[PDB]
């Protein structure tokens, strides 16, 4: 049972700008997604400080990077607070309408796409490298859901029958054919060391057979 939603017009515009603008520095997508994971991990850690049972769904707080060259996917997994269904529908827990407004004014007033995270909409930088993005998520207060979009103005939400997650979020980037450098170990390592060296959670780069 799959529900299809229209993006708000401002978010559709943000996504088309990310997809259509010539902009070579695409690697910042990974920094933005790792920073989102770190923010989600901070949230569940804060909640556990007064309620240890918040970690009954998993005590470990970490980030995994899982490249799969056969599927042409890069998956970013975290065990943060996760998202409810309502969060997913409401722009993946962001204030994306006001964030997009600010970001697009900054762009005409000097800034560049790499600055997107300062506007709270860094998730959408996934579309610098991905033709499709699938988000699997589990929040303590809701069931496991899958969000998905290939842009084009719409996204879907469904209950996820896949492998149960415990708690957290999995961002599956279905990479564009010309963006497969981001599945190579040495490239991913380079980007994490350049842009994510001060993230306060373990980041494990899985290797492939
Ligand atoms: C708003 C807004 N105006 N241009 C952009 C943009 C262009 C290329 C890459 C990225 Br990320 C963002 O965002």
């Amino acid at each position: 049972e799959v529900e299809t939603f229209a993006f708000q017009a401002e978010i559709a515009q943000l996504m088309s700008l990310i997809i259509n603008t010539f902009y070579s520095n695409k690697e910042i997508f990974l920094r933005e997604l790792i920073s989102n994971s770190s923010d989600a991990l901070d949230k569940i850690r804060y909640e556990s400080l007064t309620d240890p049972s918040k970690l009954d769904s998993g005590k470990e707080l970490h980030i995994n990077l899982i490249p799969n060259k056969q599927d042409r996917t890069l998956t970013i997994v975290d065990t943060g607070i996760g998202m409810t269904k309502a969060d997913l529908i409401n722009n993946l827990g962001t204030i994306a309408k006001s964030g997009t407004k600010a970001f697009m004014e900054a762009l005409q007033a000097g800034a560049d796409i790499s600055m997107i995270g300062q506007f709270g909409v860094g998730f959408y930088s996934a579309y610098l490298v991905a033709e499709k993005v699938t988000v699997i998520t589990k929040h303590n207060d809701d069931e496991q859901y899958a969000w998905e979009s290939s842009a084009g103005g719409s996204f879907t939400v469904r209950t996820d029958t896949g492998e149960p997650m415990g708690r957290g979020t999995k961002v599956i980037l279905h990479l564009k054919e010309d963006q497969t450098e981001y599945l190579e170990e040495r490239r991913i390592k380079e980007i994490v060391k350049k842009h994510s060296q001060f993230i306060g959670y373990p980041i494990t780069l899985f290797v492939e057979k």
